[PDB]
């Protein structure tokens, strides 16, 4: 089958009001696994940042008593986290067996299935050269270390994977792909924020294909480019698990007329009631920016929405294009795909009025998401 992942992040619970999401609120049917952002690190061990985040999993994985082949899996790393905990981490075998050890020590205690590296990223952001060989050695050294602890306790192994950048240059410098797909279970290949503000145009978040005015390297910035990339490079299919965004990106266009992809504009749009991050919304508060009045335009050529309203322009992800991609990852036999985050979506069904999880559950129903315990 299909893999559908989903991401809940410890910050959700606690945006205001009607935004905040608890983790023991998240449909245990809905997907086969759960990510949760972020376990930190203290003297190359992995660790958890607050006692809530122990509260967190406890909620999260107590709902592995309702779906039984629910998989969790404890993401390290991420965009804010950068580079430098992880060089420190792998530049000695030493500092890798601690990191090793303290995740197999970490995961079994607190009843997680796997783990998520999120370096973002070897090889770039000031990590050297060299970074690009280790990461792959300690992907190496922790598969090895996995297959050992469920020889010896004879459990089943717990799973690893990565995620996987989406911008090529940023693919080169990091990733070994054919070693790194030998050791991984799964790359969950960051297929969104392909359009960030500095460029000084409106553009997509996570567009399926090009636009026409995508020239040069802006020619990959969509989700055929990258995970062809991946696969032309030596990705196995079926470990790829593609990026599915559940917000959008904000920007101030230059002139309220010049309102489609690739038109001029000023900065970043202004952080969201609920989400508070300059230049994005969740698609929850974009259901709320739609009811307001903004026109709504589906770009069938990049194959998603965009909306606006006045100088503000947003590039999304609706039920639409949610669907047109997992027909393409169903017709490209890849493994299935990643919601980042769950809790953007319309978790409670009162911004969208789509139901529960909207952009998730048309995923579950169209990647056929099943498991024995939920019938």
């Amino acid at each position: 089958g299909y893999q559908l992942m989903c991401y809940y992040t410890s910050w959700a619970k606690d945006r205001p009001t009607e935004g905040s999401f608890k983790p023991g609120n998240i449909d245990p049917c809905l997907c086969t696994h759960l990510i949760y952002a972020f376990a930190g690190m203290k003297n190359n061990e992995i660790t958890y940042l607050s006692e809530q985040d122990l509260r967190d999993y406890e909620a999260l994985n107590g709902l592995k008593d309702r779906n039984t082949e629910l998989k969790t899996l404890l993401a390290i790393g991420g965009w804010k986290f950068g580079p430098a905990p992880f060089s420190s981490m792998v530049s000695t075998p030493q500092n890798r067996q601690t990191f090793i050890k303290s995740v197999i020590r970490f995961l079994r205690q607190y009843n997680f299935d796997g783990l998520n590296l999120d370096w973002q990223y070897p090889g770039s952001r000031g990590s050297p050269p060299k970074d690009k060989h280790l990461f792959s050695v300690l992907v190496q050294e922790m598969r090895k270390a996995f297959e050992e602890e469920s020889t010896l306790n004879h459990i089943p192994r717990l799973l690893l994977t990565s995620t996987g950048a989406g911008f090529i240059d940023v693919i080169k410098s990091g990733y070994k792909i054919p070693e790194l797909s030998q050791s991984l279970d799964y790359i969950q290949v960051m297929t969104y924020d392909l359009h960030d503000p500095k460029n000084g145009y409106t553009g997509e978040n996570s567009p399926l294909y090009k636009s026409p005015y995508d020239i040069g390297k802006s020619a990959d910035l969509n989700v055929d480019s990258i995970i062809t990339y991946w696969k032309d490079h030596g990705a196995a299919s079926e470990k790829l698990i593609v990026g599915f965004p559940a917000y959008g990106h904000t920007f101030i266009l230059s002139d309220p007329s010049k309102n489609g992809i690739g038109d001029p504009t000023v900065s970043a749009g202004p952080p969201g009631k609920y989400t508070n991050e300059q230049g994005l919304l969740a698609y929850f508060e974009i259901c709320t920016f739609l009811n307001e009045g903004a026109t709504e335009i589906f770009d069938a050529t990049q194959e998603v929405p965009y909306a606006y309203l006045g100088n503000e322009w947003v590039g999304y992800d609706n039920v639409r294009s949610f669907k047109l991609k997992a027909q393409w990852l169903k017709d490209n036999n890849l493994g299935g795909a990643v919601v980042w985050p769950l809790d953007m979506d319309d978790f409670s069904g009162s911004f969208c009025h789509q139901g529960r999880f909207p952009l998730t559950t048309t995923l579950k129903r169209d990647l056929n998401v099943h498991s024995a315990s939920c019938k």
